[PDB]
């Protein structure tokens, strides 16, 4: 569908799904194959990229054959944000009907039309309306990159 | 540097870096090396990778012997993506702590989170939304979600 071609396109789409059902606590490869329904080859190399990047923990689970269940990380966890961006972003100019894949208040089944800034003080801004700027801590080098 | 660092593991970094550039107008190659610091090579893989994605457009701008990399309507949406990256990088760092930050354009101010503005008019912490199966899905999508 459009939105796993974007997806796919932009190196995301199995990085989503795997993390969403690992947010879920689905954690040993079984349980990823079959409710993703992928082939293990690739289940494998995008479980290990996933640790590599520090957004799983791979821990034993079982002894002869040894087997490891994924459980996230707190930076997986914070990751969520990061996923639920890709999907807004994919389905920037679609239709609600019609969409695969919605991010919705999870209470109700009510869609997101889009994403703001929540500032200190109260106010929320759209985000066309922010921008990223080198901080306090920044080096010289980062200045320039900014 | 701590969020630069989370970024590369992440595979993001210099695309967050090279789009950001671009949206603000660069487009040669040696705008984009001297503005950012990086090295040929890696310039090259992530702007063909950037371009593959959709993300950035390649145009020609000359004979003997270049290109322009503008960005892409996919590429302008991406913000969102690239900002939801960094206030990522920055969860756990307190203010006075961060080398990039997200702030409101009009006055320096730190944007301390995402919200989500619905379809009702109501706007409700990220923190209470889902990704889940849309009305269109297929048998097989709904399994994945
Ligand atoms: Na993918
Ligand atoms: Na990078």
């Amino acid at each position: 569908c459009p939105i796993a071609r974007s997806l796919e396109r932009v190196g995301e789409w199995w990085s989503i799904l795997i993390m969403r059902d690992a947010l879920q606590g689905l954690r040993r490869f079984d349980e990823f194959s079959r409710s993703l329904d992928i082939a293990p080859n690739m289940l494998t190399r995008r479980l290990n990229a996933l640790v590599e990047a520090g957004l799983l923990e791979r821990q034993p689970y079982s002894q002869r054959p040894l087997r490891y269940q994924y459980v996230p990380t707190a930076k997986g966890e914070d990751f969520r944000v990061v996923l639920m961006a890709f999907v807004a972003w994919g389905n920037r100019h679609y239709a609600q009907q019609g969409q695969s894949v919605q991010l919705v208040e999870r209470t109700s089944g009510r869609p997101v039309r889009s994403f703001m800034a929540a500032l200190a003080d109260g106010r929320t801004v759209p985000l066309e309306q922010c921008t990223v700027q080198a901080g306090p801590a920044a080096s010289e080098e980062m200045r320039q990159r900014l």
